[PDB]
């Protein structure tokens, strides 16, 4: 039984989760701060067999970010970003179908995760786990892990948001803790 | 009357909002990914006359982040960070007392904001405004703004979270959009 | 300023409201009861200046309903139904942007209404109103009314669902109380 | 042990579920649309061993509905409706005790079902199943099915509302698919 | 416009609020602890113009409480208690209609109050007030006050629960602060 | 061990809300005023940081003596015991996920209410009731156990009890002794 098979029938948002507002601010040609856009995000991507859907709220590709001439807006909207940006950031929102889990994987990045809706289980390759509820926050420091949606005993959708930042490779007594995607390669 | 006067009586979390779990992962001596800590955050800071309380969930001070030797954990924990870090990041969570307002201010940083609980109004120096509900997200590109907690017609606490990154100066018509701390009294 | 102007930026569902599952059941080759579809509904229509959006979950066009050959499914999906079907039914679900209100209007129709999310004010042409919270049910008997979304003091979206049934013209004191769209 | 045995101890609403407001509209002497009554429904019926309770919010016995002289109101109030009315409608709300389920059964009618509170499992005789959460909607086309309250892993009450309409009987392979009451 | 007029049309619970379970425990003749009842409370009383309904979850009439022969159970069930029992307790739960307000009154009693549902404003005769949300608790020490249901800008019902205990008369400057009920007097006659 | 080290910052437990406790009083002009707004009193970690209690008030005589604010002083000065003879205790407890109390009996009558979550109340006869938010229990000196079953043992829960003094429960000439249990 593939969990969440064909659950996400209408892209973002997944059934049972809320449509959002993303607001981007900026300056007009008089120097006044205004809103530039209100929308549903960007670069929506179905994951698995309609088991999840990702939503890229923003991205940057250099540090510090260049805002003049609105080049960061164009850069974020021009291309769908990869897993993570070197010297940059990605804000990726993913809706989980009931009981959907990620593969055990490692990205070489530092990730700030917050539970937007539902209950998620964060399982590391050691077997240690934490149950994260709405509002709880994780700082994933380039560790091998998998995310499991356990909301309402596996009957409810859930939503996570991650902010992915660039980090150097993790080295433990000579050896690189190399990145691997498992089955998440298909989505990127 | 000043809103939220003496409302936050026991730091974080503000009365009416939930205590949190912050989980930090890392590697043990065998290269296994483990949980290093589970706590309530860090560098709690009362704001105003007990009108709000901030919670620094993490911070970084270089790009890319250096993680080996747990150097990033030490830097985040040994100093209270400033408003924002150059070439770095700050995850700042803030509990608002009912009807509490930020000053009209500008930080020279790009901020990813999300409403964790409640309803907030984002007003910009042009007078343009958006009402942001739980789960809504704003991308603040070094703009002058204020945050207004309006939850339950101004009778309920609210919680925001921001991730502040470093950004270059914004130059409009050859003039720098200089950052400024506000003053609510003069408004 | 117009309430909820440009609020509904991505059709159904409105921002702050949940996507739905509509399940339609049927019969297979050997008479076993199965599921024929799971979807977001049908015939989504923006209303006003992106101030609301309707979703037609189902409709029938005769009484009693004819299910054989799945022709009822065909009738429901092949054309967008009108406001109200004669000798039939319409399941119309509508997401309201914050503080968006309906025009005072009358349809020759008996309406089963349920608040799916939010707080609504039902106002009749006499001035009488009832505030309806989530799960409350109204039976509109061809009366003239307007629906006002008041969720969270006019700052939150709301969702109503109606089932509209055909009724005979209502006569009060020898006068037929006529339908009107208002706007 | 029977699920939800004696759980419903004071009729409608079941413990843990909210009392409702049912509003009925009508016309007064001068043709003004007014509210006629606000109540808790009608024809409350305990089901099983106090394992559930049904609330009939409205019914009609003819299409189109006759509303003049409030005869539809008097008919809806005068007698407890049956499972479903020929050429008519029934608004039937039911509170489920924790873990309670219906018998596998078939009514020859087309039902619109919406989850009012809780989480329900809709199992068909083929074994196919869908989980329906709050606001999810089902169109039951005279199929054989079970309703199972699974709210909070079988420890919480749940509420469903159905609008049952008359339908012609479903014929498969030349065989009348006969409605049965199960248990 | 009188707030909450005719809102409570079916007693307890008020429309928009949940029906409750009240479990009472006891002993059988073998010393085993058993459940004696599960119900909707006791002594339901509509208040005002069907603007509120009260639900007496329990009461006691002596201290310490006598439980043998289940006599405490029968004393609580056989009679609707007054506002307050000398040397005893009352658990009073009250459903408010939208925007419904109690009169300014004083009970010579120490009351433990908890907001079960909604948002309430506790106003004392000094003009001071506190907004109490769900889970918030007050300890009312024979003070003059009123309760205001302000849930959802005055359009939603709310529920409070109180545990009233007996207290001595509060004297301030050799003058007893006398209890008074105002329009609440019609509700306990 | 359920909830081991879950309560990492005292009251409130992670996932549960901070409270306001308001105590009213009298002016020197006889005016009813607010004397304090706080987070309760006498917080106590229980188990291996598996639960935390919060004492909202307590009284030590019946009827209660409010003059001179002596009731406030007595409630604040010392942490109360399990229950007070001739008096009351308002005890709020946050439970970590899946945490259960021991099977035990106190010689008191307890008014319980679920503030948040889902709790199973188990009596020594094996009889149980699942109590949800808003449900109330009248514990008449019975041997019992409380189990936090919120969201299948994965969420915290909160109960509040008002404990009152009762006489010994004698069944067939034998006193039903209290015990703390294991
Ligand atoms: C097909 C089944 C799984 C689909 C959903 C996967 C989500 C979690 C994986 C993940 C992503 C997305 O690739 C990140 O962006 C980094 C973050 O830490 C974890
Ligand atoms: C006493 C009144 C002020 C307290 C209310 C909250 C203010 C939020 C201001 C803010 C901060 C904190 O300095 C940021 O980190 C950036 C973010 O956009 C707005
Ligand atoms: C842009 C502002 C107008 C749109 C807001 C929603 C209006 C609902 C009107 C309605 C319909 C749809 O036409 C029905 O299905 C009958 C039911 O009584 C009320
Ligand atoms: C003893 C426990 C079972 C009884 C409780 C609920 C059963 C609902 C069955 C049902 C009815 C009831 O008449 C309908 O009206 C059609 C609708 O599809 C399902
Ligand atoms: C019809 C207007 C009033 C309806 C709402 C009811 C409020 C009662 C307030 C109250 C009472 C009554 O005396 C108590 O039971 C003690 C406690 O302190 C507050
Ligand atoms: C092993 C970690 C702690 C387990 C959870 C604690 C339960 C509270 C026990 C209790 C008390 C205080 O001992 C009361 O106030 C009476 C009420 O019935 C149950």
């Amino acid at each position: 039984v593939l969990p969440g098979l064909n659950y996400v029938h209408s892209g973002f948002p997944a059934p049972g989760l809320r449509q959002i507002n993303r607001h981007i601010t900026g300056h007009d040609d008089n120097g006044k701060s205004v809103f530039l856009s209100t929308d549903h995000g960007d670069h929506h991507r179905i994951m698995g067999e309609k088991q999840a859907v990702a939503n890229i709220l923003y991205s940057t590709q250099e540090t510090p970010v260049q805002l003049n001439g609105n080049v960061d807006i164009d850069k974020a909207a021009k291309e769908e970003p990869p897993l993570h940006y070197h010297n940059g950031s990605i804000v990726r929102m993913i809706d989980f179908a009931p009981a959907v889990e990620s593969p055990l994987h490692r990205a070489v990045s530092i990730d700030y995760g917050i539970v937007v809706e539902g209950v998620f289980k964060l399982v590391l390759d050691s077997g240690e786990e934490r149950i994260m509820r709405q509002g709880d926050v994780s700082v994933q420091r380039a560790t091998a892990h998998k995310w499991i949606n356990i909301t309402d005993n596996g009957t409810a959708p859930g939503r996570m948001m991650w902010i992915l930042l660039d980090c150097h490779d993790v080295v433990v007594n000579g050896q690189v803790m190399e990145g691997y995607l498992g089955d998440l390669e298909k989505e990127y």
